[PDB]
């Protein structure tokens, strides 16, 4: 029970940080039960026990017990596709990153509320905002693709694709402060890169299309995708696609089409 | 049971209505039994029980039934994020409003059938047509914004957002014989005002975009997204955004980006 | 048991064409157990029952077990909306069309690996990708359209609207080579006809949009949406609208507005 010991140190890692987050990310209120796909359930449970917890439930043995749900889960999906030792490591992989990730998924719904006018309380961004379930789930399905999976990850964000049409490949490469308003039509490309306080719109892609060449069969993979810098922009319904730089502090307007580098410091708009 | 004396004579109201209404929102035929989120399988049975009842079962006792398990879900929801004498007093403003939302409902239905060239008829658009089911959910989550209340009723249209991937705040003020087509993509912003006879396309945007700062903290609230007149139709993919108003009888192209006001009585392309 | 003893032929017939695929369309992995809406959940085990089933369970006789439960679901569907004589025939066309679509659907996933540098297999395409959840059930959804129904075979397609955002109405006529890439946003209409190898993108409408008259009801039906030829890639975006025509070998890009014929062996950009 190799794997059971290092749960029970993270879950307590986790639990500790519950104790200490500022009182934004707690509440004594016992708010409606949902039941929403798997990963996105456990991890939410996990995260933000206070919104989706049962009071009465909230101790660090209950954080572990989910934890472990999620554990088992994950793991028995990545030994489908995969296999058992590889699985194993995967998973001792997320449980790792979990604690960062917790931070960075703070400063996720601090971005949220900092950037929408409609949102009258973190709860109610943790509680159904569809850009932070999405985020949620991604936080995670990139740690199994930097161990190098390629199956079960892909499959865990369709499920996040499915109930909030909010497209993100997991190997995209997506730093803290980061908030999609509305979401839907967003697409996020396995190569794409995209620095701290990125600030996205619904119709959104960062992403690459693919002319037919004859037909062949196009190369696998490649950085191919933008990198985007930190303090974007992207207005509704630009597409920003191939392998270009974004700078830093760039607005773009809605409905744009960019296919070529943009420069730090500057508004694009037609 | 004061609550439950009101439940009754509006399931009394709801029930003269629905022997009142025209044939083609009737039919004696058993359709296939559906299971959709709480509030659209509840709202569903009330308005329009010859399509999700059980033709032996359509009785005002039915009617009055389905609305008391409606009625019960709602109250502990908004109970949960605010208080019960809150939820007391939204959910009494609900069901007030229910015989005049049936009223604006129907006219929605004549606005898809008249907009459609596919639709057959009425019971298909009321079966499934998503720009419809988002509406059903729409009209009864604005009465509870209209209380005050600012959680429970995101979190419902949070999941006709998850169903139908069309976004609308609950404090969106839209007027009768309205349609969305197609309807992915579609957002409509909290302080989003639309007139009579309103009809859009798949993702069109009546909403705001707002470009980073600093970073400071954005302000809350505050009329700032677009008002729309009457017999205005918006074209597949057009972003109107900002607080503008675009006038009456306005027809908007494909793609447009709209920021400014559009006067009565004129189409828009590039 | 007529229907009876031709479901046990066409099982037999697609058995045995499972039994001669690729090991490319093959696995011996027993994948996570997934529960989605009925038609696909069927269809599914059914086309390719590796990714779906149980290897211990995947025979002729289980072929057919599953080939009845979904024949007896669509029969009573189509019964609901219709007549027994027009359910019974109408399935009986599906059962007929089932191994030519089979044969189709493994040209779809072809072109789908082709066209993706991201996918890793054909595995991963057919257990999550959305695009080809999508035209699984197009395909039977269309056999339905051509029987003459008009109600179940709109029902079935908006499960597959809410599960992937994805907007294809059953009388659409699309060839084989088939791929939907991301595809959130993407509305392909009626009366629309799409030729061999088509790529397309998140966001793109092959469609139509009807400007407000005054009001009067629009006629129903008539030929109103684009004809697209073979080989055509449609970027992120594009809006291609109206009873037009775009030739053989045509690039469209990013958020292209089109309204008139486009000619065969061109680059359509702005």
């Amino acid at each position: 029970a190799s794997m059971d010991n290092y749960i029970y140190s993270i879950a307590h890692q986790l639990y500790e940080m519950y104790l200490q987050d500022e009182d934004a990310f707690h509440s004594k209120r016992d708010y409606p039960h949902k039941k929403v796909f798997t990963e996105l359930q456990k991890l939410r449970k996990i995260f933000f026990p206070d919104f989706f917890m049962k009071h009465q439930k909230i101790t660090e043995s209950h954080i572990a017990s989910e934890l472990t749900k999620l554990v088992d889960y994950i793991k028995d999906s990545v030994t489908a596709y995969n296999d058992e030792l590889f699985a194993h490591q995967c998973v001792m992989a997320i449980l790792e990153k979990l604690p960062s990730i917790k931070r960075t998924l703070k400063t996720d719904l601090i971005a949220a509320y900092a950037g929408d006018p409609a949102a009258p309380g973190l709860s109610l961004i943790i509680r159904c905002y569809p850009g932070f379930q999405a985020v949620i789930v991604y936080r995670i399905a990139h740690v199994l693709y930097e161990c190098g999976e390629r199956y079960y990850c892909r499959e865990m964000m369709e499920s996040v694709h499915s109930y909030t049409s909010i497209d993100i490949h997991p190997g995209a490469s997506i730093k803290g402060h980061f908030f999609i308003d509305h979401g839907v039509g967003v697409v996020i490309g396995e190569t794409a890169i995209i620095g701290e306080w990125c600030r996205i719109y619904q119709s959104v892609t960062l992403g690459a299309m693919h002319f037919q060449e004859e037909g062949g069969v196009i190369k696998r993979g490649t950085k191919r995708h933008p990198t985007v810098g930190d303090y974007v922009t992207i207005g509704t319904g630009a597409k920003v696609l191939g392998n270009i730089i974004v700078g830093s502090h760039v607005r773009i307007g809605a409905n744009c089409w960019i296919d070529r580098d943009v420069d730090s410091n500057q508004t694009v708009y037609i």
